[PDB]
């Protein structure tokens, strides 16, 4: 139960994530410390326990609860965040972008098919496990705001088995797809579609989202495939119920036919501007 707690990795609401190194074998891991009084991580643990073995989902190693705090010990994400790699020291083109979406898209398709929605698919919740930058090293993380589809009696249910009760998933699923849509945009454009920097205001961003318009022309978009633009447009459609499903995304020419994709380095703005814009976009969304 006692580890070797060291540096703090990140921070969050009612939870802190530090770098433990123990297992009585100097084995490095990550441990999320949730305040039992502040928050109840019932849904999160059950999701990680049931779906952690997925290779592109963060695997759960140990779990502890003394009553005051919970200790979710997971595999350590040494590769950092997705943007921290692709927009720094890694050759990134529509080809590499397609592999990234492919990897994450299948994971979401799996989760949606099991009736699990994430509802927090920000690029800071997608991390490499090692510093290779390889697609298979990707891991979806932080299932804090994730919800399993349950029955009236409280039994886990799939959308296959399962009117307005299901349309809730259809919305919640459509928001996960929309979250991937801005990541696709950001990957292609090198900048957030509804934010120009870290100091954008909720009033600015939410107006742009509601307008249902974004730049698919000018800048990087002049040297980007029409299939790449077709996908983002369909992924970021205004009505969440008219957006693509995770399956329909993966059946798209951009994703499937990777031979036809350009392999030229993509331009990007400073990482901190892009990271700044992105965190501000999700900050504006949390208000509404």
């Amino acid at each position: 139960d006692g580890y070797v707690v060291k540096e703090t990795i990140g921070v969050g609401s009612y939870s802190e994530c530090k770098r433990c190194v123990h297992k009585a074998t100097n084995m490095e891991y990550a441990v999320k410390v949730i305040d039992k009084s502040k928050r109840d991580p019932s849904e999160e643990i059950e999701i990680l326990l049931r779906y952690g073995q997925h290779p592109n989902i963060i695997t759960l190693k140990d779990v502890y609860d003394d009553g005051k705090h919970v200790y979710l010990v997971t595999e350590l994400m040494r590769g950092g965040e997705l943007l921290d790699k692709i927009l720094r020291q890694k050759f990134f083109s529509e080809r590499e972008a397609s592999f990234v979406l492919h990897t994450i898209g299948k994971t979401v398709e799996y989760l949606h098919s099991q009736g699990v929605v994430h509802r927090d698919l920000k690029p800071s919740n997608i991390l490499y496990v090692d510093e290779s930058g390889n697609p298979e090293c990707l891991r979806i993380c932080d299932f804090g705001f994730a919800k399993q589809l349950r029955a009236e009696n409280g039994l886990l249910m799939t959308p296959c088995y399962t009117p307005e009760v299901l349309k809730r998933q259809g919305y919640d699923e459509g928001c996960d797809i929309w979250s991937l849509g801005i990541l696709l945009y950001t990957m292609l454009a090198g900048y957030t579609p509804f934010a120009n920097g870290p100091s954008d205001t909720p009033e600015e961003i939410l107006t742009r989202i509601g307008s249902g318009k974004f730049t698919l022309s000018g800048g990087n978009w002049n040297t980007v495939s029409e299939t790449a633009k077709d996908l983002v447009s369909k992924m970021l459609h205004v009505d969440p119920h008219q957006r693509l499903t995770a399956k329909q995304v993966l059946q798209h020419p951009w994703v499937t036919q990777k031979d036809k994709l350009p392999q030229s380095q993509l331009s990007h703005q400073d990482l901190q501007l892009v990271k700044g814009a992105m965190a501000a976009t999700y900050s504006a969304l949390n208000s509404s």
